C-alpha cells in the first residue's frame, strides 16, 4: 500500500503558538487534525496512514522526518497553525521546500484551500526541516492563524476541523491517486 504521514506540529512542552483568546494552544489544533485526516483515510484499503504522533507527546523535527523516511512514505503533510505579530493577519497557507514536492502541494492546496474558507494566501516555499529533510514529496499546512480572534474560533470549531479534514484528506487521495 501507499505510506501517508501526518504530522501533527509541536506537543508535550511545544504547544507552538498561543492563540489570542490565550484559551488555546497550536498542539492541541493540529493533533485534532491529524486524528481526523487519519479516520478519514483509514477507510481506504490502499492507503496506510502513519501519525507522527497520536496523542500530547513531544517529538524533535528530526524524529518526525526519521519515522517518514524508515517508513518510505509516499508523501508527508505536517499539519500547523499559524502567528503574527498583528491580530489582522489571516488565511491559509501550504508550504513546500523541495521541487519534488511543488506536484503535491499544488494538489494539495487544490482540495485544502477552499475547505478552510478563508482567505487563500496560496502556495510558497517554506524552509521547514520536516519538509526540507524528507525525501518523498512533503508539504507542511498552516490552516490558519491562532492569533486573530476570529479565525482562532474558527480553526476550534468542530464543523470546520471536520471539513477541513476531508479537504486535507481528497488533497493526499487525489494526488496518490487511490480514489
Ligand atoms: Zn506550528
Amino acid at each position: 500500500m501507499k505510506v501517508v504521514v501526518i504530522d501533527a506540529g509541536h506537543g508535550a512542552k511545544d504547544s507552538g503558538a498561543v492563540g489570542i483568546s490565550r484559551k488555546n494552544y497550536e498542539k492541541t489544533f493540529n493533533l485534532a487534525m491529524a486524528l481526523k485526516v487519519e479516520s478519514i483515510l483509514k477507510q481506504n484499503p490502499k492507503l496506510e496512514v502513519v501519525l507522527t504522533r497520536s496523542d500530547d507527546t513531544f517529538l524533535e523535527l528530526k524524529q518526525r522526518v526519521k519515522v517518514a523516511e524508515n517508513l518510505k512514505a509516499n508523501v508527508f503533510v505536517s499539519i500547523h497553525a499559524n502567528s503574527s505579530g498583528s491580530s489582522a493577519s489571516n488565511g491559509t497557507e501550504t508550504y513546500y521546500q523541495r521541487s519534488a514536492s511543488k506536484a503535491f502541494a499544488n494538489v494539495m492546496h487544490k482540495y485544502f484551500a477552499p475547505a478552510t474558507g478563508l482567505t487563500d494566501r496560496g502556495i510558497r516555499y517554506g524552509n521547514f526541516h520536516v519538509i526540507r529533510e524528507t525525501t518523498m514529496p512533503a508539504v507542511l499546512l498552516e490552516v490558519g492563524y491562532l492569533s486573530n480572534a476570529k479565525e482562532e474560533a474558527t480553526l476550534f470549531d468542530e464543523d470546520f476541523q471536520n471539513r477541513v479534514a476531508q479537504g486535507i484528506a481528497d488533497g493526499i487521495t487525489e494526488y496518490l491517486d487511490v480514489k
